[PDB]
């Protein structure tokens, strides 16, 4: 599994982290929307997204920020199948790390 949620009350919620080129890294909140939240939640086996969260709601991550320019229509099987302009982000900081709450 290349996606995990960290820092939440339970495993159904947290900061979104994605594993890419040997490293777990985070997602910037700039373009973070409920369609991407649905993709993340369902790829983790949950029926629905309940909320997306910005501004390191579940604490800041460390390490790379892997995604910022990612656009999901909502029915992709994983965030890696959303439209990703590039991997690796220098225009954000971990204070912007994105989060989700699922089912
Ligand atoms: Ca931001």
């Amino acid at each position: 599994k290349t996606v995990r949620l960290v820092g939440g009350s339970g495993a159904h919620e947290g900061r979104v982290e994605i594993f890419h080129q040997g490293q777990w890294g985070t997602i910037c909140d700039d373009r973070w929307d409920i369609r991407a939240g649905q993709v993340v939640c369902r790829s983790l086996g949950y029926q629905e997204v309940l909320a997306v969260h910005k501004r390191a709601h579940f604490g800041q991550g460390t390490g790379p920020i892997w995604l910022n320019e990612v656009m999901c229509f909502g029915r992709e099987s994983s965030i890696e199948n959303c439209k990703i302009n590039q991997w690796g982000v220098l225009s954000c900081s971990h204070s912007e790390d994105a989060g989700v709450t699922c089912t």
